[PDB]
Parts: C-alpha cells; structure tokens; sequence
DNA sequence: CTATGTAAACAAC
DNA sequence: GTTGTTTACATAG
C-alpha cells in the first residue's frame, strides 16, 4: 500500500461501477485487476488473508451496508450509506469479554 | 487512545 | 468452501 487503506480501496471500487453495486467476487476482481499491488485472482488465482481482510472492513465501519434480493437466490450487493449527514461515533472497540 | 492490518474462531450456506 | 461477523492483538503515530 503506497498511500491508501483497505477501507478506502473498497469504498473506491464500489464508487466507479456502471451502477453502484459490487460483490465480493466483483470487488475481489477490482483489487486483483487494478493497482499493481494485488495479484491473486488475475490470470491465475488466490493469495492469503487480504481475502479475509476486505470482508472485515466492509462489515465493520459505516460506509458499507449490504443488500440482498428477497427472492430465492444470492444477490448480495455492497453499497455505501449516509452521505448527507456526517456525525455518528462507531463504538470504537474494547469494553470487554 | 486511535486507526490499520491480520489471524482466526464461527453462524449460515 | 463462501460469505459476514466479531474477538483479539499488533503496531505506528
């Protein structure tokens, strides 16, 4: 990573799409195909944990929310939320076990 | 303390 | 296995 974060990158892939929504697979594709850094799924396929990491960021903060299709199958798109308003602390971890 | 990055133990598939 | 969460620890600043 030259300058940016996983958090940001994801929010970025999801930013420039024909229509706003992406999917892990699709997100994963962005990563592997853009910015020399990731190489995993490209022509060949899969290196370790970044796979697991991206899932973390997405599910964790406040810019990403998930949307499925009510129907029989798997349309889970990752979109962005709350832009007009800003404020809202995110329980920044450690109370405890 | 805070944000980032990881590694991994898991509820549903 | 895949997707989604959520503990937990590691730093760097």
């Amino acid at each position: 990573m030259g300058n940016l974060s996983y958090a940001d990158l994801i929010t970025r892939a999801i930013e420039s799409s024909p229509d706003k929504r992406l999917t892990l697979s699709q997100i994963y594709e962005w990563m592997v195909r853009c910015v020399p850094y990731f190489k995993d799924k490209g022509d060949s396929n899969s290196s370790a944990g970044w796979k697991n990491s991206i899932r973390h960021n997405l599910s964790l903060h406040s810019r990403f929310m998930r949307v499925q299709n009510e129907g029989t199958g798997k349309s889970s798109w990752w979109i962005i939320n709350p832009d007009g308003g800003k404020s809202g602390k995110a329980p920044r971890r450690r109370a405890v076990s």
